[PDB]
């Protein structure tokens, strides 16, 4: 909940709020890539029988 | 479970599982990060509207 909002431009408000939704998918991205790894030592364990 | 030496003794059936168990806890913390960013959002709208 940000305070410095109120005595900012509306062009400014709009280019925040675009700005957030690629941090979230980097985010994303980023937690889909640890479940990557957390799949790899499973399916090789299944390449091994 | 982050080592190949423990998972390979144990069986097919058993890998399939945890296989699978990763996919509903996956999709609850992205679910999760999506809330966070719900209220990130919030404060830019309000003061939207403000004006």
């Amino acid at each position: 909940d940000f305070d410095f909002l109120k005595n900012l431009s509306l062009e400014e408000l709009q280019m925040r709020l675009k700005a957030l939704d690629p941090m979230m998918e980097r985010e994303i991205e980023e937690l889909r890539q640890r479940y990557t790894a957390k799949r790899q030592p499973i399916l090789d364990a299944m390449d091994a029988k």
